[PDB]
Protein backbone atom coordinates (compact mmCIF):
# COMPACT_ATOMS: atom_id res chain seq x y z
CA UNK A 1 0.00 0.00 0.00
CA UNK A 2 2.51 2.62 1.51
CA UNK A 3 4.87 3.70 -1.26
CA UNK A 4 7.29 3.66 2.24
CA UNK A 5 6.45 -0.02 3.02
CA UNK A 6 8.67 -1.30 0.21
CA UNK A 7 11.64 0.53 0.67
CA UNK A 8 14.20 -1.63 3.18
CA UNK A 9 15.59 -0.36 6.30
CA UNK A 10 18.94 -0.26 7.32
CA UNK A 11 19.56 -3.86 8.24
CA UNK A 12 19.93 -4.40 12.12
CA UNK A 13 19.62 -0.98 12.81
CA UNK A 14 21.64 0.97 15.71
CA UNK A 15 20.61 3.93 16.92
CA UNK A 16 23.18 4.10 19.89
CA UNK A 17 25.71 4.21 16.21
CA UNK A 18 23.19 7.08 14.47
CA UNK A 19 23.38 9.36 17.27
CA UNK A 20 24.50 12.43 17.38
CA UNK A 21 24.84 15.18 14.87
CA UNK A 22 23.77 15.11 10.87
CA UNK A 23 23.70 17.48 8.26
CA UNK A 24 20.90 17.96 6.23
CA UNK A 25 22.29 17.97 2.18
CA UNK A 26 19.65 17.49 -0.18
CA UNK A 27 15.95 16.63 -0.33
CA UNK A 28 14.13 14.46 -3.52
CA UNK A 29 10.54 15.71 -3.09
CA UNK A 30 7.19 16.10 -5.00
CA UNK A 31 5.65 19.21 -2.83
CA UNK A 32 13.83 29.42 0.87
CA UNK A 33 16.22 25.70 2.27
CA UNK A 34 17.60 26.96 5.24
CA UNK A 35 20.37 25.42 6.75
CA UNK A 36 19.88 22.30 8.72
CA UNK A 37 21.26 20.41 11.58
CA UNK A 38 19.33 17.18 13.57
CA UNK A 39 21.04 16.33 16.77
CA UNK A 40 19.77 12.36 17.01
CA UNK A 41 19.59 10.78 20.96
CA UNK A 42 18.75 7.40 21.34
CA UNK A 43 15.77 7.29 23.76
CA UNK A 44 14.19 3.61 24.39
CA UNK A 45 13.30 2.23 21.03
CA UNK A 46 12.82 5.74 19.74
CA UNK A 47 14.72 8.69 18.66
CA UNK A 48 14.71 12.32 20.49
CA UNK A 49 15.33 14.54 17.52
CA UNK A 50 15.81 18.44 17.57
CA UNK A 51 16.20 19.95 14.15
CA UNK A 52 17.93 23.10 13.98
CA UNK A 53 17.31 25.92 11.09
CA UNK A 54 18.69 29.18 10.39
CA UNK A 55 16.29 31.93 9.41
CA UNK A 56 16.94 35.33 8.91
CA UNK A 57 19.74 35.10 11.35
CA UNK A 58 18.26 33.82 14.01
CA UNK A 59 18.24 29.86 15.17
CA UNK A 60 15.08 28.07 15.66
CA UNK A 61 15.12 24.74 17.47
CA UNK A 62 12.19 21.84 16.89
CA UNK A 63 11.77 18.96 19.01
CA UNK A 64 10.30 15.55 18.16
CA UNK A 65 10.40 12.41 19.16
CA UNK A 66 10.64 9.44 15.85
CA UNK A 67 8.79 7.36 17.67
CA UNK A 68 9.40 3.25 17.02
CA UNK A 69 6.86 1.75 14.59
CA UNK A 70 7.91 -2.02 15.18
CA UNK A 71 10.73 -2.88 12.58
CA UNK A 72 14.06 -1.34 13.19
CA UNK A 73 14.82 1.55 11.44
CA UNK A 74 10.78 2.53 10.98
CA UNK A 75 10.09 5.19 13.02
CA UNK A 76 6.61 7.48 13.04
CA UNK A 77 6.51 10.96 13.68
CA UNK A 78 3.47 11.64 15.47
CA UNK A 79 0.20 12.86 13.63
CA UNK A 80 0.82 16.85 15.33
CA UNK A 81 -2.79 16.64 15.26
CA UNK A 82 -2.62 19.74 12.90
CA UNK A 83 -0.90 17.67 10.03
CA UNK A 84 -0.73 14.00 9.34
CA UNK A 85 1.11 11.67 10.38
CA UNK A 86 4.92 11.06 8.71
CA UNK A 87 6.50 7.95 8.66
CA UNK A 88 10.77 7.48 8.38
CA UNK A 89 12.58 5.21 7.41
CA UNK A 90 16.78 5.09 7.31
CA UNK A 91 17.32 3.06 4.72
CA UNK A 92 21.11 3.55 3.98
CA UNK A 93 23.87 4.90 6.48
CA UNK A 94 27.34 3.54 7.50
CA UNK A 95 26.69 6.22 10.63
CA UNK A 96 30.15 7.60 10.14
CA UNK A 97 29.81 9.73 6.95
CA UNK A 98 26.18 9.45 5.61
CA UNK A 99 22.69 8.76 5.91
CA UNK A 100 19.53 8.26 4.02
CA UNK A 101 16.33 8.41 4.76
CA UNK A 102 12.93 8.27 3.18
CA UNK A 103 9.74 10.14 4.17
CA UNK A 104 5.81 9.38 3.65
CA UNK A 105 3.27 12.30 4.10
CA UNK A 106 -0.01 11.81 2.92
CA UNK A 107 1.11 8.63 0.49
CA UNK A 108 3.96 11.04 -0.76
CA UNK A 109 7.17 10.10 -0.80
CA UNK A 110 10.32 11.98 -0.02
CA UNK A 111 14.32 10.95 0.07
CA UNK A 112 16.61 13.09 2.34
CA UNK A 113 20.79 12.70 2.29
CA UNK A 114 22.62 13.60 5.74
CA UNK A 115 26.21 13.82 6.20
CA UNK A 116 28.22 13.56 9.48
CA UNK A 117 30.59 16.80 7.81
CA UNK A 118 31.01 18.64 4.20
CA UNK A 119 31.80 17.76 1.84
CA UNK A 120 29.54 14.30 1.08
CA UNK A 121 31.87 12.21 -0.73
CA UNK A 122 30.95 12.02 -5.04
CA UNK A 123 29.79 8.50 -4.31
CA UNK A 124 27.00 8.95 -1.52
CA UNK A 125 26.01 12.02 -3.30
CA UNK A 126 25.32 9.68 -6.90
CA UNK A 127 24.09 6.82 -4.63
CA UNK A 128 21.53 9.27 -3.42
CA UNK A 129 20.75 10.47 -6.42
CA UNK A 130 20.08 7.09 -8.08
CA UNK A 131 17.92 6.70 -5.19
CA UNK A 132 15.82 9.78 -5.92
CA UNK A 133 15.43 8.29 -9.77
CA UNK A 134 14.50 4.91 -8.56
CA UNK A 135 11.93 6.75 -6.37
CA UNK A 136 10.36 7.66 -9.30
CA UNK A 137 11.26 11.78 -8.77
CA UNK A 138 13.46 13.50 -10.90
CA UNK A 139 17.15 15.94 -10.76
CA UNK A 140 14.58 18.64 -10.75
CA UNK A 141 13.00 17.49 -7.47
CA UNK A 142 16.05 17.02 -6.02
CA UNK A 143 16.63 20.57 -3.65
CA UNK A 144 20.37 20.97 -2.22
CA UNK A 145 20.29 22.77 1.06
CA UNK A 146 22.92 25.45 2.07
CA UNK A 147 26.26 24.47 2.84
CA UNK A 148 26.96 27.51 5.02
CA UNK A 149 25.01 29.28 8.10
CA UNK A 150 24.14 25.86 9.82
CA UNK A 151 23.35 26.62 13.56
CA UNK A 152 22.71 24.09 16.96
CA UNK A 153 21.56 25.64 19.56
CA UNK A 154 18.55 28.08 20.15
CA UNK A 155 17.26 30.26 22.85
CA UNK A 156 13.61 29.56 25.14
CA UNK A 157 12.37 32.39 22.58
CA UNK A 158 12.70 29.94 19.77
CA UNK A 159 11.97 26.44 20.46
CA UNK A 160 9.02 24.40 19.59
CA UNK A 161 8.44 21.21 21.32
CA UNK A 162 6.18 18.97 19.59
CA UNK A 163 6.76 16.00 21.90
Amino acid sequence: ASPISTIQPKANFDAQQFAGTWLLVAVGSAGRAEATTLHVAPQGTAMAVSTFRKLDGICWQVRQLYGDTGVLGRFLLQARGARGAVHVVVAETDYQSFAVLYLERAGQLSVKLYARSLPVSDSVLSGFEQRVQEAHLTEDQIFYFPKYGFCEAADQFHVLDEV
